[PDB]
């Protein structure tokens, strides 16, 4: 009948010719509500038991949910209306990052609950008096950083106090299982999810339509050949960047599993290499052509060098004008005196190993700075964010995923390209990779620390590298959980030492 | 993958969106030649599967070929062509019928063969001009009616006196199996298609594609009648302006759905046959007859009238209401060992009155001996629908060709029975009939219509005797030499009053 | 829910627990026929479709009846009368069978049409009768005999005289689908019935509740025997005092349990048919030899005797023994081209004596020409079993009706048997007797019994001449006009010593 | 058939018609403990993998032991006798619970081990003069609280002082 070909043009994703059968089905007698509820909800959720097993991939998923979008706008019309439940929806106080409460959203919103997205650094105060208009089955709550986990508990703390006990779904990357369960101590109802299909299994518990289920070591550091010189000291703008030269530095794995879904696992070498030709390559060519011609790629580069030493435990970082010391770092060392990242830089006042007091700044030199360190900002603009937002209100979910993950390892891509180009001005590129797949397993002299990751993980330390950068000089700030704003931008401390690699202090 | 989308569009029979897919795949580097013989052919080869089977029914059939003729008309730019073989298809001299030839062509060009259909009333001077010229794998030749099986006899003989030997595949509505196996004797590479997929079949064999199989004491005595009744008038009048939602009420749905449209009902419940008619075949039909009122491609129109005729011995005579002399005389055929003829309902010649008839019967065909009134009525639907059917076939909306065609066919006959009703009003028969408009199919009513060709009366040489009496060209209507009613959409019958007139076989 | 409970019940076949489940389903709110025509019926159409797929046995079919009759009789009192459409059925005019008709009642009856059943040997005028009182949609009519389908025929003849169109459903065992067909001639709103189920299809079609589809020598030359075997005496005696338990021991337990119960063998393992008659036949069969021995409803007797005959051309005589005249002349039909008779296993009157046949053949008769010795049998199990049966129909126990009627004629045919063996004892023609039970089925002695009605010897009405050589009297036995043993569960046989007679077929 | 119509009726848990069958299969020639160790203990071995891979649930498991009981019943007066070993079993002393000890009883007397079962409340003494008596394979103890595993663990010390070094198989909830 045309109730079984409405499911399977959800399913398949099949938009065009849509509107003709959901024209035919009314006229023929089929109430708009009673698809909604029925053959067009029953598609939506034999495609979440699909990704559930993994039988299908995200991007199909998405492209599901663009027909059942469609759908209801059609019958929006002819209907005069009350979802299953509704789940108010914001990403924390001082974060700027929406793919993953968006993900969220389409998910439950083509499953038949209601979603009040209220966008981007939403204080509790305004999630609160949404709950109040609205009076939602559960609130969730999106992060991206561990900064903006601590908000979240804030968040708690604010919810108990004035009294609430109703559900809260807490969503994040830097956000873990155990640590929501330790945040049970504070506000008992609450849940994490690992996935949108996650919070929408606790929703389905929430509003009774499921069974209660989820509801109830060191190696020592030498010397180092040279200190190698920079091209100049303090920090410098590049903005004539290529986007075809950068598109070479691209994890196409990262961007193809990682970020897109595309599973290469279970299949052959050859039956990847298949889909990588016909689905996942001209996707990446189409939204390169498209970047390149509508330009919402704006590459930015904020990059330079500084005299710095160890004081101790401290990373000093010395003026190239005055000689005084500007930012002192202290980064966290392995398990009993284990490594650290001041164990790559020469000491203070250090008998020079070659003729570097040759050109060290007189005055650095002169107040003991012995080593020289590079750091680098990269960043897109804020003109991507503004194109995946288009794509999202307008409701092509499929798009919105590719064109978030490609502007996101695109700025990863030009995080590494700025490396390469970053080792050469120092005169340490003689040793780089003659792939470029051979750069993603550190093919090259020294290693980038970004502040965050497990080596040097303070990320309020991004506030003393804009003190030396200057970040608003690529139009780059930062929020007060120490987030860049554009979200699509990346530092980077930039070591020459060959024997600095990778590693984790936990 | 997407190969397995472009299968997916023919078997399902989505053409909404189809031409992006193929614009995908040879971007994709995917040859048109490539996905002719592969992806689709796959898709038309299974849905072909399907219906042998019967798990998929003829409007889908047909709703795939839609695809694959369209798939096919987008990739003939970039194609520089070469089908698997090739059929010349004609329907034979004197026959005007062509839905069955051109469900051929639809069903072996979506499947990768080439079909030169030569239309209709084509002589086997023109169709072997054709054969030198493209060289095929075999010939086709469709018929309707017996006479048109004896051209196809005939053309066989030319045939193999001008020295073909290529395959000659035979089909048609009054064309039997056994005939075809009697026509070895004349020409032995002639093979009978019951239908088009037996007619695929065939042609697979031919060109080497497929294992070769096909390629090697009681009665009971009439009774006199109750009373001659009296006619409105004697002699044949026409009328046009004819409601077509009246008639409508007359379709026969079954014949409709299951016959002509190859709805199947059986294998499922009478709830499941019943949804089915609600869902897909009654707004079908509803949408036909807006059109066919708004766009006027059915113009039903009727040549009717009653005579004056007697029997004497086996010779039905009619005579001339005006004149009184015998216009013409049938003889009908009788039942083995003298069981029952059509004779047999009408009165002797000078037969003394049942009742007071010498009042009103015309006196120079009563005193020339006529006893007896005989109805006769012609109903047609014009060129019109066959007009608008070869439009759809030739833009290529066969599903659309053959809904349109069988509502023309079922609509002609709902006609004729209609008329019948109006035919017993008049006469004064009608006290009779049935409530339903079910039970006038099961004949609920006094007498009975003999058409010409049905056993009781099969020789259709007739029909020229019936347009010396009527005159067919007064409702558009003509006799081709296999004595054919063109247009194809027309069907004439004899009118008895009799009320223990039922229908029989001679056969 | 208990609307799937009640659905269930029928099915399966569960009385115990029925009433109670009634009881609470109309609490619950709902109507007496919402049930009857809700879930009731859909579980006597499961078992339809179940029956005719070959999936449920005829005992359970009738105890699904049983459930159905007995849900109904409980819910007439809330009730106030109506069914479907309504058959008058009868059994023809000299004719006393009723186990077919009989079937069609207890089917039709439980699937919610309405049956008059108006008994055994009626007559067209007491059927009109009732046509004229209900109004049916069909009159139905079961014989046994093939003169019992000449009575149909004369039936017909006077339905259509008296002017009846309605549909005449004939069955019955010696009645075919051919000879129906030929009878649409006199009568053609006439249907052939194979069995109830096709006689249910019939019903549904003629009320509308299905789509119309059922309704639109070089042989071996003669050989002389080799003596002329002596009787125990010449002329018929009575023989009562039979053990019933001697008789079982002659039953064909196949031809009971598959041929009149229905219990299906096909399909399944000779281990798995076996553990089937040990569970569910054996012990019916054990059961209802315990009740006829003490409850006395099987009565057996037996009318035997022998004859001085001879053939004459083409007739086999039988002389008196006391007076040796001719008392009786059989003409037997013979095969085609030659070929084989019945009189072929008789010596020639006047035939020069094989052995001292001179020395014992009666006297007169033998002067008189007569050279051979011809036995003869009627059997019979009596009214009683009839009576029984009647009453368990009567009261309802539809399975047991079955199982009683089979098991009654099978003991019937087993007392032919046994009493076979004894005549050829007597005879002195049992030294070639088989060693089981089950190799006397094949004919494993000598000579063969020939029961008249059969190709062979098929006028039935050669027992009118048999009865005057016997006496049926005698053994409380009768012949109606259409020649026809009352009671039913009788039969008569020509018991033949040569040891060449086996049985063929004329047609 | 009639082998894997005896190993049927376990599977699916059919007590009517059983004893007809088992009748009927001596006549076929097999012995009483021929049948109850050949296709009925495959039964139930199969009825165990079931309801290790969750594809039997546990009313139906003991309605299988319920046949294979209803079985080794009608078949006791033919037989003269002896399992695959001996289980004694008991509840704890200060302790009344016994579901999961009668459950552990059920399936290994289904299975062809022989099973005594000592009740609630018993003593390690009690236990040991059980073991004694029918010198088992293994001791059973059964438990509900925290408790009562710590009546367990002397009973471990009394065992091992007494010297005993039979397996002790402990359960509880
Ligand atoms: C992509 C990425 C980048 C991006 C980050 C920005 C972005 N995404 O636009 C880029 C390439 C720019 C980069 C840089 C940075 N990143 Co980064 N990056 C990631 C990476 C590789 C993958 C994450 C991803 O793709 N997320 C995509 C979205 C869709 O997933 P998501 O947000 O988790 O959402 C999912 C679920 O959590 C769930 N969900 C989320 N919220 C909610 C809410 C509810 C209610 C529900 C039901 C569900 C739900 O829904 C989604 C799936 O459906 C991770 C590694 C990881 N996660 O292991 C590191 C990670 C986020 N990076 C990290 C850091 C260090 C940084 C930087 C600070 C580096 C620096 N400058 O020094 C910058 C900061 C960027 C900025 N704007 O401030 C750390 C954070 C460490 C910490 N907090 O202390 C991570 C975890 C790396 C690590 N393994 O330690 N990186
Ligand atoms: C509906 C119908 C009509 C329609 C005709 C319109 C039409 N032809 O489509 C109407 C209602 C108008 C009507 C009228 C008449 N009818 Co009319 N009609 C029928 C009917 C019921 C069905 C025909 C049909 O359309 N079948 C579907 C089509 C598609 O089948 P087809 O043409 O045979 O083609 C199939 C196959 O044969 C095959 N095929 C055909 N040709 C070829 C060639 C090749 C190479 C291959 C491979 C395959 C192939 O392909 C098709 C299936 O895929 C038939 C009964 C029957 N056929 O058994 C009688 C029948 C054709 N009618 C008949 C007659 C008597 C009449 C009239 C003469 C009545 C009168 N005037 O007295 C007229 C004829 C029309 C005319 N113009 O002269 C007779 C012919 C008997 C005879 N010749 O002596 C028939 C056979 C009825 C009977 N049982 O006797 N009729
Ligand atoms: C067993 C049997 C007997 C029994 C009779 C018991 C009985 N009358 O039921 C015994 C052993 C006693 C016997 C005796 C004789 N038999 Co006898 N008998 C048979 C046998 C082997 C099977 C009968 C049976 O049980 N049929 C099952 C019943 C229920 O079927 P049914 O009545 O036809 O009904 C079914 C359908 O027809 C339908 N139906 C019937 N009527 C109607 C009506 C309507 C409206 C509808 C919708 C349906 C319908 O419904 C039923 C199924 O649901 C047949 C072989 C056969 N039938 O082909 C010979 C047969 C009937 N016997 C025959 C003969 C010769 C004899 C005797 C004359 C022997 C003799 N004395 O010479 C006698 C006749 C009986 C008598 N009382 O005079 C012949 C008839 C030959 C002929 N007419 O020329 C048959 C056909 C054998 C043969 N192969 O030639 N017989």
């Amino acid at each position: 009948p045309l109730l079984e070909r409405l499911k399977r043009r959800v399913v398949e994703g099949r938009k065009q010719g849509l509107e003709a059968d959901l024209e035919e089905a009314l006229k023929a007698g089929h109430k708009p509500l009673d698809l909604i509820n029925g053959p067009l909800l029953a598609g939506m959720k034999e495609v979440g038991d699909l990704f559930g097993a993994g039988k299908m991939q995200l991007p199909f998923v998405l492209q599901a949910a663009e027909v059942m979008k469609r759908a209801v706008a059609y019958l929006e019309p002819h209907m005069e209306k009350e979802g299953k439940g509704t789940l108010v929806l914001a990403t924390v106080k001082g974060d700027v990052h929406d793919i993953g409460k968006n993900l969220v959203d389409i998910i439950l919103s083509n499953n038949g609950y209601r979603v009040v997205n209220l966008g981007i650094k939403v204080p509790i105060e305004e999630i609160l008096k949404a709950v109040e208009a609205h009076k939602p089955h559960a609130v969730g709550m999106s992060g991206l950083l561990v900064k903006s986990t601590l908000v979240m508990k804030e968040n708690l703390e604010y919810m108990r106090d004035r009294g609430y006990t109703l559900p809260v779904i807490l969503g994040g990357a830097a956000l873990t299982r155990s640590y929501v369960e330790e945040l049970r101590a504070i506000y008992p109802n609450v849940y994490y999810a690992e996935d949108a299909f996650e919070g929408l299994r606790l929703m389905e518990e929430l509003t009774g339509h499921a069974p209660p289920e989820l509801t109830r070591r060191a190696r020592p550091v030498g010397e180092a050949p040279a200190v190698p010189r920079p091209p100049f000291f303090g920090v410098r703008v590049e903005e004539g960047l290529d986007l075809a030269t950068i598109a070479h530095y691209v994890n196409k794995l990262a961007l193809y599993r990682g970020q897109w879904g595309y599973s290469r696992k279970g299949l052959s070498r050859e039956a990847w290499q298949a889909l990588v030709e016909r689905e996942a390559e001209p996707v990446f060519q189409r939204l390169l052509k498209e970047a390149m011609a509508e330009g919402w790629l704006e590459p930015k580069v904020l990059y330079g060098f500084f005299p710095v030493a160890r004081e101790g435990e401290e990373l000093l970082v010395f003026s190239p004008e005055t000689g005084e010391v500007l930012e002192r770092f202290r980064f966290p060392r392995q398990k009993g005196g284990g490594l650290s990242l001041v164990d790559y830089f020469r000491p203070r006042f250090a008998a020079p190993l070659g003729d570097e007091a040759d050109w060290m700044p007189k005055e650095a030199f002169r107040a003991g700075a012995r080593d020289v360190l590079g750091v680098q900002l990269v960043t897109m603009g804020e003109a991507p964010s503004r194109k995946a937002q288009a794509l999202f209100a307008s409701g092509a979910y499929q798009d919105y995923l590719f064109v978030h993950g490609f502007s996101v390892e695109m700025t990863e891509a030009l995080a590494e390209y700025w490396h390469k180009r970053m080792r050469q001005m120092w005169g340490i590129a003689h040793q780089d990779a003659t792939e470029i797949q051979k750069l993603f397993q550190q093919g090259y002299q020294g290693a980038r620390y970004s502040f965050g990751y497990p080596a040097c993980p303070d990320l309020a330390d991004q506030a003393k590298l804009d003190r030396l950068m200057g970040f608003h000089r690529v139009g780059v700030r930062l929020t007060e959980n120490f987030q860049l704003e554009p979200e699509h931008a990346t530092s980077a401390l930039v070591v020459h030492h060959p024997e600095a690699r990778y590693f984790s202090v936990d």
